């Protein structure tokens, strides 16, 4: 009931009426409420927030306040007690490829950041948190528990900086705290073009009217295109390895380079554009270049759609995938194609899917060279792999080839990224992405593990027993209930990734409640979804259909075996064919001639 339009927002945004391509920003998609799904918005709440303070204030922000008559346990704690693990062997999901996990974060990439507000301009608060371990205001630091490795070797804490929060961006007064969406929420290839004009055109080529994404000049590879680099100092992937002095890449999205095999796959994304916009050309040269460039980026959005949506979320979501995205029955107005913040954290759940490993395979899909298997911490930011050492190429086939982990309630997450995470100001390979996930879910002011139950209609546990017989799992739940002391008091995201996979599928019940429902109402929410009727042409929904990402990967690679189904598991040379047995996308039905 208090500030019912509150926003320090993007503000001088007004709509075109008969516009046939979205904007950058996702605004006027809807047309009663055209900021809905809009990036740099606040996230939508599906239940009210709750903080210590029922403000901003989180959930152990506190010592002697606690949540449900219960302090609640330390992330890194929960991180050691729960999330770790040692042994990398019997880890691999026999039936996903490390495409899988890839494709995830990109998705997720697409639809939400919540960006840390630091924000300072000369600053001593910055190395302040980090240094001296003081929470305060905006730093809000994973503490050590009691004999844990990290206080021998780090110090006392981990740092962490709060996320952005809308209207009042310094401050805050008597509405609960409500974090930023900085990109999108609709599956519009945001991560490719940019969530702001300002971004999106310093990654276009507006030097020659052709429509083509700005690339790299300084690199190349095989004669195919890199994303250009992002020149702006410090950059970490120079930190990484000084002597190379190889920057991270430029995308719109500013994530694309936290590891290679990202870097890798926005590579892909960046020349499939190029690909489109070069044939859209030859059909139609009397188009200008913006049509060339919105005609591809719309031909783009549609791929990633189709992909995640036919291909994606029914081998993660499985048997629950029906009961929560029924076939598309066209686009309703009154859906809320906002990203919640809960999803979020329930889309983290690819972080358990991340291995150890990386590898670079040759034509013969072999060990690409000496050293062909890396760790996955040593490619955190690293690009140099990427020029001065294969090109994407050899990548692109270790995705193939090689298997995502599995979720495994005894093997959470992997060392590389619960203990070896490198994070951009600071200097260590010796972050933990399992306590951050658990401090960012109290930052945002998640509901606890019940109320999310109860959102999704499922049973609600109290006792260790009952949780017992939900996690199927005793050792785990007593576990879970000696740190937390009631379920009511588990965070989501542990809480959520605890539950047994349900059949077909790779996620639990209530995550795939959670995932089911936002993926949904970002289709149905969205009045330039592909298969909505007037958005292309009958024709060119034929033409769409048959999109597959073997065919992303032929048109745009030097690589001519693949598999049919690049998400299961594939074993070569059995399960690869030449790239000509694969259907293309034609382009036949986009060519309109002037009369
Ligand atoms: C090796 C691969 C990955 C690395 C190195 C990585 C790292 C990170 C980091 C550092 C964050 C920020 C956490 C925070 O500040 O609170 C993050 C957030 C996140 N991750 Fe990952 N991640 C990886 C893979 C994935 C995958 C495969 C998925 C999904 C399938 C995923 C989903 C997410 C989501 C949804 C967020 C929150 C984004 C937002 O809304 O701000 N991540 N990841
Ligand atoms: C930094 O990157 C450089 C490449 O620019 C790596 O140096 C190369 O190492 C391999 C290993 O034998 C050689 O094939 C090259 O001849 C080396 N080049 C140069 C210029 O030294 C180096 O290993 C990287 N270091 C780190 C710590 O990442
Ligand atoms: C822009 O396109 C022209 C014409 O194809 C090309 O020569 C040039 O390298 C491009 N510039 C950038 C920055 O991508
Ligand atoms: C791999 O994944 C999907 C998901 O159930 C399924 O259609 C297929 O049977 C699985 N393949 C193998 C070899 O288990
Ligand atoms: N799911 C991701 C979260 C964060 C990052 C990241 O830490 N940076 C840092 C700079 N750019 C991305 C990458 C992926
Ligand atoms: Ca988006």
């Amino acid at each position: 009931s208090w500030e019912v339009g509150c926003g320090a927002p993007v503000p001088l945004v007004t709509c075109d009426e008969q516009s046939p391509y979205r904007t950058i920003t996702g605004d006027c998609n809807n047309r009663r409420s055209p900021a809905l799904g809009a990036a740099n918005r606040a996230l939508a709440r599906w239940l009210p927030a709750e903080y210590e303070d029922g403000l901003a204030v989180p959930f152990g922000w506190t010592q002697r306040k606690t949540r449900n008559g219960f302090r609640v346990p330390l992330a890194r704690e929960v991180s050691n007690k729960i999330v770790g693990y040692l042994d990398e062997e019997g880890v691999l999901d026999q039936n996903r490829s490390l495409l899988f996990m890839q494709w995830g974060q990109i998705v997720d990439h697409d639809l939400d950041f919540a960006p840390e507000t630091e924000l300072g301009s000369s600053e001593h608060s910055k190395v302040q948190c980090e240094e001296y371990c003081v929470q305060g205001d905006e730093c809000f630091p994973i503490m050590f528990p009691k004999n844990d490795p990290k206080l021998k070797t780090q110090g006392k804490c981990m740092p962490f900086f709060r996320a952005g929060f809308v209207c009042p961006t310094p401050p805050y007064q008597s509405l609960a705290r409500d974090q930023i969406n900085a990109v999108t929420s609709f599956l519009d290839a945001s991560l490719v073009y940019g969530s702001e004009p300002s971004l999106a055109s310093r990654l276009r080529n507006l030097s020659s009217p052709l429509g083509l994404m700005a690339v790299n000049q300084e690199a190349w590879d095989h004669g195919l295109a890199y994303p250009p680099f992002n020149n702006v100092k410090p950059s970490p992937c120079e930190f990484i390895n000084t002597t190379a002095h190889v920057p991270c890449f430029q995308a719109g999205d500013s994530r694309a380079s936290e590891q290679i095999l990202l870097a890798t796959v926005h590579t892909l994304l960046l020349r499939e554009h190029n690909r489109l916009a070069r044939e859209l050309k030859r059909l139609n040269p009397h188009w200008d270049g913006e049509m060339l460039y919105q005609e591809a980026r719309k031909i783009l959005g549609a791929f990633i759609q189709i992909i995640t949506f036919r291909d994606y979320l029914p081998i993660v979501l499985g048997s629950e995938m029906q009961k929560w995205i029924p076939p598309y029955q066209g686009y309703n107005n009154s859906v809320d194609p906002r990203i919640s913040n809960v999803f979020t954290f329930a889309f983290r759940f690819g972080h358990m899917e991340v291995p150890s490993t990386v590898s670079r395979l040759d034509e013969n899909y072999q060990p690409w060279g000496p050293e062909a298997e890396l760790p996955l911490h040593t490619l955190f930011f690293n690009t140099w792999r990427i020029i001065k050492d294969g090109g994407i190429d050899p990548l692109v086939r270790g995705l193939l080839a090689k298997n995502s982990k599995l979720m495994n309630q005894n093997k959470m997450v992997t060392s590389e990224l619960r203990n070896k995470l490198f994070q951009p100001t600071h200097k260590v390979h010796g972050f933990d992405l399992a306590a951050i996930n658990l401090q960012r879910c109290r930052d945002h002011g998640m509901p606890g593990y019940n109320s999310w139950r109860g959102f999704c209609g499922l049973s609600q546990p109290k006792t260790l027993k009952g949780l017992q017989a939900v996690l199927k799992n005793k050792v785990l739940a007593k576990k879970l209930l000696d740190l937390y002391k009631t379920p009511d008091n588990i965070d989501i995201w542990i809480g959520g990734n605890a539950e047994p996979m349900v059949e077909r599928g790779r996620v639990g019940p209530l995550l795939a409640c959670l995932l089911g429902r936002q993926f949904q109402q970002i289709r149905d929410g969205d009045r330039f979804w592909w298969e909505n009727p007037g958005v292309f042409t009958e024709k060119q929904r034929d033409s769409l259909q048959k999109v597959s990402f073997s065919r992303l990967i032929c048109d745009n690679t030097h690589i001519t075996k693949v598999p049919l189904h690049a998400f299961q598991a594939n074993n070569y040379p059995h399960d690869f064919v030449d790239c000509s047995a694969v259907d293309k996308l034609d382009l036949s039905p986009w060519a309109s001639r002037e009369n």
